[PDB]
């Protein structure tokens, strides 16, 4: 049995640019199919309302088990959109988004949506005086190494990948539908460090990058001086560069033990385990 | 007037998570219009002709002035088939793709389309043992962070706005559509970088970046013993780490030249310029 | 002429740490003299009774000008005692604190109290399982980084410097006493750095270095399961080395332009400036 | 039984910064109560003498069980005018000091004081042109990383955590004071870390922090065309800088093992000790 | 007993520089006695005749059991005539070489020489607009840290210390002489490191390594434009730096597990082996 | 003109493994000969004798203009068996040793040798239980990148060029040999750095280098317990990490100001020099 979602993507966090890809790594597991639609980085209400409209029109055919909106605040104007849109559709649906979500928590419950909320997944240093394409690039290379290195990315696999088990069934309920919001303390309770300064640092990491936020907020929406603004939000990029650094001295840690931490899906779906380089993942 | 394009994407190249993005880097851009479809990492024909048909579908309705397709080896049986689809559609077109799409240049030339091949978008070490969803990230992360800070995302951007203007005008014949190869040497030509040690290392980060595809290719595709496979692609990604790393050192001597290039797009979609930091882009 | 001034710390922090040595750097000013007792890292109101018993009673001979009370959380019981005690002596007195500080800010200037409240000066993870006397002296050393190459220092030397000179003319009157609040904005009114990257790395130091004091206080006093309050107040400490390392990156982008601004004293008190390494301060 | 201590600090060495708070890291013992008293960064005969009365006056009522001087040189003026002092008052004294200290260690042992000379505790390259504030708060920081991580603090905190049950015996002799020289072979006697390579970086690190001393003097006392004695200066700078990374690079290997030795005080004075992270200090 | 051997060096390998001293690390070996001697930089036919003669000359008395011809490009001129007065004299030959040298790798098997090709000893960026004494030995420094690290060296070592022992059983024939081609897959069957990252790592070196000799021979002699080739070359250096970096990287990962490899010679000759830093060589 | 010089080889020493190689980097110098013979790393009495031999009797037929002896300890009994030969000999002659050297700098000037000692060129930590091969080449790899780096290279290149510049008259007389001790301060009178802290990191880099020496020959000739020397050989290497660390931090300070100071021979000889990247040497 094949289970189908579609995820769509209008503007751009972290954890929408890789969360289809997470769950089929090598594009070799034969039980998915995926479809992915989206306005690029466009989030207003009458891109979204596109992109959603593209997403059931396709649905008709395709006949997804779940649907995935993912992209930047849950509460604005455009996301809300999407949520309405879906809410009011048969399709079990996810909400993929960022701190400022936290806002409509209960709405989502009430709509019968499911979500996963990531904080550190922060809004970047969005002013024409500093963020040109290179640099909204290079600051999605930092936040994308935080993410995986520090673990968030395998909480968001797992998620998928149990929703994906119950799609096979057609038993998805709105009580299996996430209700998740990530954060620094989230790592508190994974397996996934074997050295201990290696979790102390990814969450030391996590919490920069959610105080990223709101430093961007701060030079983006706040400030109104050029003068103060441009610096603020650079200050922003040079905190996420560090969070990336920290990220990386846990995974390095973690190979020093010869104990990464390796959760491939194997061809039939089941996702598959590993800690030493030279053990095949079972 | 408003430019209009569809990017279809299978399968994961780091120039195309990130190709439309570049191009509204902020979602202010008041002059462009973009659909984006694929069927995620799957590039298998079926999979391949599932996605054109979604973006020729869309493409009655939205009318887009180009279509992008982008994804690994534009030689593969997949990618293959889009461009028999594409070329055989009214739609301008545009194939982006990887160094293995050299094969193909001429084909592609016959078939009326245009191309920008990346070679430094290197193939990952794709091996069950070693890749997981985590180390994909990782791993993207890294190769974003050297097409993004060694310029070559400039180029990929240059390139589309030149397309874009054109668009405008409904002027685009087979002759503007762009036939370009990237890598190392393209950024002797560029006027990125005001520091020449800056631009250097970017040439060596470029020049270890293509390389990382033969050793992947090798552990992949060529090596059939694991003890030596798992080794071999692991090599590939320490590799795509140090490059990274070459690209970041780049960047640091420009700031302290405070000779960043920053190339934002202004609201009517022009592309303004600046390299100090409390400069106005102009 | 030789203005003079007692010291009393209770508790530590790294602006009380430096203090009264960031006015004398080489033992060689002749217009100042001072005087410095405490009790240490206690700092009950006890123990801060105590200390400010002692200042008071070499005050009768040693006559301050001005006498300055400086450690943590000038809102516990411990340091309220000693605002009390200065405010109702013949001295004028300043307070030098952390963030909590600003919850008796309005108490202090009605208490006629002059006062430096350094956001960035974080409490440490203080947790029996974590902090021993090493972890402390190194978390110190860390912070007094971050302090010293961002500038902050220099806006406490100076702030002290022009007290001093007011003190000379023997006009201290309150409205001469400092009230300031030091942040990682702060930077943004200073010419501190002369190449602008490295004020916004500083500024990300400051930034990280205040968010640590949050991570401390859930660590000690909120989290109540030692399997996870252990490793929040180590990473707070994580968190303070990398603002240590960015703090270090700023200082050695001002040696690339050979721009690092040195303001040392002058036998007579004057404060001299210079940038270039083998320029003669004047 | 509550043991007391008055610590003296005239001149600033690193060890005397730090000395007292090492004994009470999170200020909870309920067994020792301490003084500090001093003139700051002054250390002339005249300063140390009021330095000194000050303690002695304060000990009348205080009555401690021992009193402790710190700062550089115990050879010089000043220095030599405080163990005069405590060598004729009636209480037990250690004195703290760096290097330059080994000429009187015969004149001290006669004089009936304990010593802890601290080699690798350098002076800094105190000329007007280079030293500043800020640069000597930098200086500090680095010089505080290398003798915490490299365990020199330890042992100063042993040295007097056994002087204090001495204490609590209400019977110093003189054959209880301490008589340490402590420097890079020291460590050789220590099982301050686990793993050898971390103890060789260690060793390495005290080895460069005491060849700065004689940089400093070299360019403070001997060279007079300031076009030498500032590089020579800023060069002693330099090499205490890298003596912090090799520091920081030991510790980071004890974090690889997961064996950083702590050794926290229990409320009653009781030192702990632990190596695992997770582990309790018992 | 104790081998006699002349080493002849023409023109400069990283490999030729060290390997006769790999052989005799402490000058303690009381089984081998060597003579070296060459033309220094120069290796073009007329001083590679002169540097045998000289072998030749002193091996009439000397009575060497072998001798080895080591510099670049065992397929030039000079190198040729070398190997052709070698393979027609009476004493068996070694020829070290680089990557070129597979050119004529069977024409050596004919000759009856022996042989060890180096692949990662790479051809160094020789324009004169860039490659002055001191770069030309910095980056020497950074190919003898990566041939040393990764292992390469302790190759060499043992196959010329098998031959020292075939050589005192006074029977050394044609199939007793080494036939090597070293380059990053050798690593895979060797024990060389404990941490399998760190031999990840060191094969990461090694492949950048042999990669750095393509864009030397572009740089020196295809590209001919100025402003191209001494940015080609320039970028050849900065790849060989990181890969210096990788394998002190892999170096640091051994120290980490207490697990670095030494195999010192004893005064007799045998090659022992430990891995523990505490553990003697057996 | 035709310079020629023989190169004597006994023992290693960083400057004599490169001082040949510094005079002719590229191989295209047109107006120098160099013969190089020695012992490899064998250095006793019977062994530099027999070097010396060989270098006389193919100084008949070569007919140097001068001869260099390069190698530790000039003072040792074999260097001094050289000095003395040489010294008897009809050519003039240089040695070439470390610090130990000046011991006999006297009497080097009455056998009327000229020498260069090198006081950074430090004795490594050769313990059998430390030193194996690959520790001796990686120590020499971190020896290396700090002389040259420094600039200490290009002292010993000068001086060598400017004696080959007087045997072009056929006639170098006493007067005209080099008289160098090259050690930290010798920067302080060179033009190497356009950055002042490139110039102070080169300087503490050549400190530390120095300092090796002392702790090298405590660990080989002093301690004897090997517990305790072992960990401090290998200190001594730590040390030497960090300066050639140190070294290539002041080199890419020279980059970030495009200042990097390059002098390449030209076929005829003469130093061409030049400083920034893309100007040619003149
Ligand atoms: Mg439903
Ligand atoms: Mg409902
Ligand atoms: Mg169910
Ligand atoms: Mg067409
Ligand atoms: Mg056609
Ligand atoms: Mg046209
Ligand atoms: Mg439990
Ligand atoms: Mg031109």
């Amino acid at each position: 049995t094949v289970a189908k979602a579609i995820f769509i993507k209008c503007g751009n966090l972290g954890t929408s640019m890789m969360m289809d890809m997470l769950l089929d790594e090598r594009a070799d597991r034969e039980d998915v199919e995926f479809r992915v639609v989206g306005t690029s980085v466009k989030m207003d209400p009458e891109c979204v309302e596109a992109a959603v409209e593209m997403a059931l029109d396709i649905a008709e055919d395709f006949e997804p088990d779940f649907i995935v909106y993912g992209g930047p605040n849950p509460a604005a104007p455009g996301p809300s959109k999407a949520r309405e849109m879906l809410a009011d559709s048969e399709y079990p649906a996810v909400i993929i988004g960022d701190a400022p979500g936290l806002k409509v928590k209960d709405e989502m419950e009430e709509q019968g949506l499911g979500y996963i909320l990531v904080k550190p997944d922060a809004m970047l240093g969005a002013r024409r005086e500093f963020l040109d394409p290179v640099e909204m690039a290079i600051y999605n290379a930092d936040l994308m190494k935080v993410l995986a290195a520090t673990g968030v990315f395998r909480v968001v696999q797992e998620a998928f990948d149990e929703l994906i088990e119950k799609a096979k069934e057609d038993e998805i309920s709105e009580n299996d539908l996430p209700k998740l919001v990530i954060d620094r303390n989230t790592l508190l309770e994974r397996e996934e460090f074997e050295n201990p300064y290696a979790m102390v640092k990814a969450m030391a990491a996590l919490e920069i990058a959610e105080n990223v936020a709101d430093v961007s907020v701060e030079g983006c929406f706040v400030e109104q001086d050029k003068e103060r603004y441009v610096p603020i939000v650079a200050s922003a990029h040079e905190m996420m560069r560090k969070a990336a650094e920290l990220a990386d001295e846990a995974r390095e840690l973690e190979k020093s033990n010869d104990a990464v931490l390796r959760t491939p899906h194997a061809p039939d779906g089941k996702v598959l385990s590993k800690r030493k380089f030279m053990e095949d993942p079972e």
